[PDB]
């Protein structure tokens, strides 16, 4: 059964990690991996590498070129930069923004259609969170003059309280939906004891990208409800599926490839999110 | 799709709260409502209010009565009696022994096949776990001896340690399995950020129920991953499964009946599981 499905590259980090693409050299591991994720039958990549203007030290125009001729389509990319102690206390984010003006550009020229936060940490006040919300706004705002769409990806820590508020809900009503989605890690949301489809209830359209995790391979723990997940994508907003390995019963690339082949088994997952 | 699925009777709590069996009357509410929960098609029944030798201020006998002329078999019943400081101390449980005698004398004039422990605290030490152990043990054989199966309910406190030892793990390496089974509360232990199934096959054939709960309605929050829990009920062990509902999205009588029908159209749900 063919399906779109991303995965990412977080969860074979244990290979890319070790691959050497420095001095000019394409690592014949790299490129023999992107090849095995695609004939396990994932459509798409998210990376977990972005530095000094290159994704696992290739340069975005190469990234894209390996990535394509593997037959997998570059999707999406997890970086992001935090805010100075400065910026915070300024509300002014210039410099900031500069980065992400690199990084749009390198992003655009890899073909990713979407770049996204994986991670902020807890700020101390809502005025702190309130600054991160309009610093995403204006991230969001540069990547779709630049083709892309920017989301925020969760932990647990967002179902916290920030003085008497939900930073998660905060965060989801205090952006731009044209220019920040949110990418739900259903895994997390659920360890950090909350109900993926009613954020979808509440917050209909905003999750726009799901991570697909579990505490090992996918769909096989008990611990997260995917099939009402999926049952409820349309309200979700659901575009695109990103698949997450991160801790394994067995080799990495089995493990991975066993994962997918739940969703590709799955009933409830459609064969594509964005006809 | 008929599916032999248990009613926990706690989810009917708020009408069954107000219903006056008391001075030898049998209220006509109590009947309607064991009769609707059986048109809704559950099977069986399980208990939540024992007390005074009575289930909802009838005698064992009349319970049976009541609940099987509306088309339900008694399976169940949640109830415990936990140790005082001097029994923990003494390792001396004979007070507690005679209390469960009356117990089950009365659970098998019900007709019950299990009796099950809601809850029980978290100790301060093994050594009081241990004694918890002995005794679960004990009422477990006293259980069998007058016909029935004795079991252990959890929620997410026993994911805890205890020294340095997680509680469940711990009582259920030091109980006999023929005496003493664990009614694992899928929900439950996904809260307290556990596998069901790496429990199932860590320690199999010790889930011979499954208490079958959600956020709210069954099958509706993205919380619990049935699909994975049912694929691997064969190495639980799992012989009855409880359903329970005890938060609504709607009116109890339908939020019970929804729950339901999750089950019946699941097609991971067998249709008995102690065939
Ligand atoms: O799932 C994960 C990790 O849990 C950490 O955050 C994300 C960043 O790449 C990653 O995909
Ligand atoms: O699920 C529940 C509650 O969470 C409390 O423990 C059980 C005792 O009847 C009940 O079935
Ligand atoms: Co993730
Ligand atoms: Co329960």
């Amino acid at each position: 059964a063919k399906k779109e499905v991303a995965i990412q590259l977080y969860s074979v980090r244990d290979i890319l990690n070790k691959v050497d693409n420095k001095d000019g050299k394409c690592d014949a591991a790299y490129i023999t991996l992107l090849k095995n994720l695609a004939k396990m039958g994932y459509t798409s990549v998210e990376a977990a590498n972005y530095n000094n203007g290159k994704f696992y030290d290739r340069t975005p125009d190469q990234f894209k070129k390996d990535v394509e001729s593997a037959g997998l389509k570059v999707l999406s990319s997890h970086c992001t930069r935090g805010l100075s102690k400065e910026e915070l206390a300024s509300g002014d984010f210039s410099s900031s923004l500069q980065w992400w003006d690199q990084c749009i550009a390198d992003h655009k020229a890899a073909g990713m259609s979407y770049i996204v936060a994986p991670w902020m940490d807890v700020p101390k006040t809502l005025k702190e969170l309130d600054t991160y919300c309009a610093y995403y706004n204006e991230i969001g705002k540069r990547c779709k003059q630049q083709g892309m769409s920017f989301g925020y990806h969760n932990h647990a820590h967002e179902f916290q309280k920030v003085e008497d508020k939900v930073m998660y809900d905060y965060m989801i009503e205090h952006t731009n939906p044209e220019y920040v989605f949110f990418q739900m890690d259903v895994y997390w949301v659920v360890r950090g004891q909350n109900s993926p489809v009613d954020y979808f209830n509440k917050y209909p359209g905003r999750f726009k990208m799901f991570h697909i995790k579990d505490h090992r391979e996918i769909g096989q723990s008990g611990m997260v409800g995917f099939d009402a997940i999926f049952k409820n994508a349309k309200t979700a907003g659901v575009k695109h599926l990103v698949a997450e390995i991160e801790s394994y019963s067995m080799p990495v690339e089995k493990s991975v490839e066993v994962s997918l082949d739940y969703l590709l088994d799955a009933p409830f997952v459609k064969s594509s999110y964005a006809k």
